């Protein structure tokens, strides 16, 4: 698991999130990772 905890500027009506990612060349599969998106208490 990893959390990346993302604190914005100021408080604004967030579209959507953007999440990029580039894999291993060397991949013989493409992996089984979930990627959820949760507000902090």
């Amino acid at each position: 698991e990893h959390v990346f905890e993302l604190v914005l500027p100021k408080a604004c009506m967030v579209g959507h999130v953007d999440f990029k990612f580039v894999l291993n060349s060397n991949i013989t599969n493409i992996p089984q990772i979930q990627v959820t998106l949760l507000k902090n208490k």
